[PDB]
């Protein structure tokens, strides 16, 4: 049973399975244990609240999370924190208003600038339709994710300030290559001058690409993702997909442990209501 416990979503997001690396790799420079458990990708918030719970009454000095949802590891993050666990969240905001009611804390929250993300994207499109822009979409991640809808608001603000661009659909496909592949398949079927899909992140953008090459319309219409997994960068590179607005999760894993290792060394907890430490991982645009 290691120093430390992190927990992940569904290895199926090749992003979870980037993060988990990353984390065993710091592990290895800072000489410390770490067991890693990814949520399947079905699971729901009282399952993985259970695993929180049950990692908590174990031996771990701190737990750094990717939660289901803002709210669902609220009640084990607070009993761990009461334990005096060294907590990090990853990647999604836990709701910090219900922490506060619910007595408990973290050190850390490690994250990317999302807003910063979508209108990276959204910029990226804007600039490729030059003067004549024209129809755009946006496939969401799901209701509720703040990283997500940081993405789509970041987008959609960057696609209304641009005069010769129209957004005519945004949907969410929950984070689902299936999911996105139905929703784009619908959205071209509707918007036959559809010119550009932006994607809140990669399994949905490849499954978006599915969608324009079912319809023929390869290259004919831009496919935009987030996170820069492997195959949507493989999909860049034969020109499948425009482009990505990469993440790094792999960092932002390293960073989260590091962020617990060093609290950890302090021998106190962070208190109560203090604002935990904030850490942002860098986004980057990669294209053809
Ligand atoms: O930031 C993460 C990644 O974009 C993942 O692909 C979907 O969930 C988001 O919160």
């Amino acid at each position: 049973a290691a120093e430390y416990a992190v927990v992940l979503k569904t290895l199926s997001n090749p992003f979870w399975v980037d993060m988990k690396k990353g984390i065993e790799d710091e592990a290895k420079t800072l000489g410390v244990s770490v067991d890693i458990f990814a949520s399947p990708s079905e699971g729901d918030f009282q399952s993985q609240l259970q695993l929180f719970e049950d990692l908590s009454n174990k031996k771990y000095k701190g737990i750094a999370f990717a939660p289901l949802s803002s709210v669902n590891l609220v009640m084990p993050v607070a009993r761990a924190w009461q334990k005096g666990l060294y907590l990090v969240n990853l990647d999604e905001k836990i709701d910090m208003d219900n922490l506060k009611k619910a007595g408990g804390n973290v050190e850390g929250f490690v994250t990317t600038d999302n807003v910063a993300v979508g209108a990276k994207g959204a910029d990226f499109i804007i600039n490729k339709l030059g003067a004549e822009g024209g129809e755009v979409a946006i496939i969401e991640g799901k209701a509720g994710n703040a990283s997500g809808e940081a993405r789509r608001n970041g987008a959609t603000e960057a696609f209304k300030k641009a005069n010769q661009i129209k957004l005519v659909a945004s949907q969410p496909a929950d984070w689902d290559r299936i999911k996105a592949l139905d929703v784009a398949t619908n959205v071209l079927q509707r918007n036959p001058n559809l010119k550009a899909f932006y994607c809140a992140n990669d399994t949905m953008a490849m499954g978006v690409a599915q969608a324009v090459a079912n319809a023929g319309k390869i290259g004919k219409v831009l496919v935009v993702g987030t996170d820069g997994i492997p195959e949507a960068r493989k999909m860049v590179e034969a020109g499948q997909m425009t482009a990505t607005v990469a993440q790094n999760p792999a960092d932002i894993g390293a960073t989260g442990l590091k962020l617990m290792v060093d609290a950890a060394k302090t021998g106190k907890v962070i208190p109560l209501e203090k604002t935990p430490e904030f850490k942002l991982v860098d986004s980057i645009l990669v294209t053809k």
